[PDB]
């Protein structure tokens, strides 16, 4: 009995709304856009639902203030946050979701437990960690976004030096979402030629790889100081997007994401950007990239960062 | 010689963003997102870029606050607006987006005035015909969008009484972007099936199409009274999108909008809601619907309004 599928976003400021309109103009479920802000789904909902028949798509938007309207779905984003944006670093707003999360967490469980469910939340690592120890739902089946849009961010500052379709580069940033991402440069391609090998031909410098690392780090930064009033969300959403696609079409896809990853890296069982590959059953595997000694320092002090301010989590007052 | 397709967006609000990230999602064109505010088409811009490769597409999209950037372009989309929403009408802010529309007119001008224009600039209607007049661009290269969001609600509307794909619903609403707008109930069909048939079937009631008909024209209301912020902007920013994407595609397809009618309804030359053919060159036809009485003399109160205001805009100081 085929059922639409359905996918319930938590939280409908900026991203949340264009995770609606992108699923809803992909025709790729049926959207719930949940928010404890009285009128904002709602609205945001039934202008999207004018968009419909201007897309060619029959999905159907709601807005809502109740969990019961969650139920069945088939994956969860969560981008409920407090307000404002984070002064300097996505650790200031810990506390404050940490809290939300624990709610969400509680509707999930009770609605729609077998949910794929990606958080978005910040600061991402933690929130994926702390989601799924309060939720109880499998590691497996909770991952946070964040290695997509970190990645995207690379790939695109590499292709824009080069002159190529972003496409044509393939490039991993791995590591927690936070300044002490790991932007893997020893196996960045373009069109399979190395880094090293446009260094020898004198196509790309490595101060210039250097500053495309740095871009890549702060790159919030660039995009939050331009907005004001906000952190990036136009990306975000479309790689919340990608990763829902991967789960509800079984790709099998090559996503890096905050995963639980407890035999890769040297590391045993922390939620950390791995790339991974999704499908049906939710994070199905994670591959082990060719690190370099110096890169495997680099995420060495990542993780020290994520064990840090999950500690200062676990002691919140 | 292959050139890229070109789109300026002048505004970067809510709509002119969303219109960015659309057109370069479906890589339609190259967008050129201006505004006069510090860092928000800029913002809007880097944000949007970092998605392009996510949606696998080459478009490029840049913020600028120089019209020097918009030249080349072969639209320009016209979403520039004074702040704050419109109480009980769109009329209000007449002077300001006048003055707002004069800048714009000069731009495009010197930087592009083989452009398409598409204007959503409230009070539309008059907006339209302001820009025309002092920006000196062929009348069948200057339109507003305003019938393709109205008659799509209208669709959505009929469309969910019937429990039907929208798609598949036929409809116009023409006249002007206000309170006399008229859906043409008598052009309404559902896979060829008239509105009459289904009252002979009883399907639907006279009321039923009367409250459709209120609720297409009072729609508006009901997105920004949820919102809070502003008004609709998901769809408004996606009408935007399909009467480019006529254009640059050549389509010959029909689409209601604000037009340079001087043949059809019974008028001379003024700009209002009509059924036109847009392709390569514009505005290339108005079609002419089989109105009933009283839909003409709906229409008729309508036109007045528009040279009404139309005239309170000629004086001033
Ligand atoms: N993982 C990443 O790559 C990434 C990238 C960009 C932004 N973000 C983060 O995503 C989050 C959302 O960002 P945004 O711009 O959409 O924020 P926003 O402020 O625009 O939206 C947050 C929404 O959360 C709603 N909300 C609050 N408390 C809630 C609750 N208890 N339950 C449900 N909804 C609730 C609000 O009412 C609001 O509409 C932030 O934490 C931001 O830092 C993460
Ligand atoms: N035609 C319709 O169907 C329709 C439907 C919905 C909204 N609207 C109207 O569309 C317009 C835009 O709506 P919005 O929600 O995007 O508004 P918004 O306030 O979010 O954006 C308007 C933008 O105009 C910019 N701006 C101001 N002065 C400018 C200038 N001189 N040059 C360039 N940019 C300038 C602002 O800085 C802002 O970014 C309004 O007039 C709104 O009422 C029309």
């Amino acid at each position: 009995m085929i059922e639409r599928r359905k996918i319930a976003v938590i939280g409908s400021g900026q991203i949340g709304g264009n995770i609606a309109y992108i699923v809803g103009k992909d025709n790729l479920a049926d959207v719930v856009l949940f928010d404890i802000a009285e009128g904002i789904p709602q609205g945001k909902a039934l202008d999207i639902t004018h968009s419909m028949v201007m897309f060619g798509s029959t999905s159907k938007v709601i807005g809502t203030n109740d969990y019961a309207d969650i139920s069945g779905s088939d994956v969860v984003i969560i981008t409920a946050s407090i307000p404002g944006r984070p002064k300097d670093d996505r650790s200031e707003l810990l506390f404050g979701n940490a809290r939300i999360l624990d709610s969400v967490a509680e509707g999930v469980k009770k609605y729609c437990p077998n949910a794929f469910v990606i958080c978005i939340t910040n600061p991402l690592d933690v929130m994926v960690s702390h989601f799924q120890k309060v939720s109880g739902l499998p590691h497996n089946k909770v991952c946070g976004m964040a290695g997509v849009l970190d990645s995207s961010r690379f790939r695109t500052f590499i292709a824009q030096h080069f002159g190529v379709n972003a496409s044509d580069v393939s490039a991993n940033v791995i590591g927690g979402h936070g300044d002490g991402m790991v932007p893997a440069t020893s196996s960045v391609s373009v069109g399979g030629v190395p880094l090293s090998s446009f260094i020898k031909q004198g196509l790309i410098t490595q101060e210039q790889i250097d500053e495309i690392v740095c871009h890549t780090r702060i790159a919030w930064k660039e995009v939050a100081d331009n907005l004001k009033t906000g952190t990036a969300y136009f990306a975000p959403a479309a790689a919340a997007v990608k990763m829902a696609e991967a789960y509800l079409k079984d790709k099998k896809a090559v996503v890096p994401c905050s995963a639980f990853c407890s035999n890769h890296y040297g590391v045993k069982g922390i939620y950390m950007g791995v790339p991974t590959i999704i499908g049906k059953n939710g994070v199905e595997d994670i591959l082990e990239l060719d690190l370099t000694p110096l890169e495997q320092k680099l995420l060495g002090e990542s993780i020290n960062e994520v064990n840090t301010i999950s500690k200062v989590l676990d002691n919140a007052p």
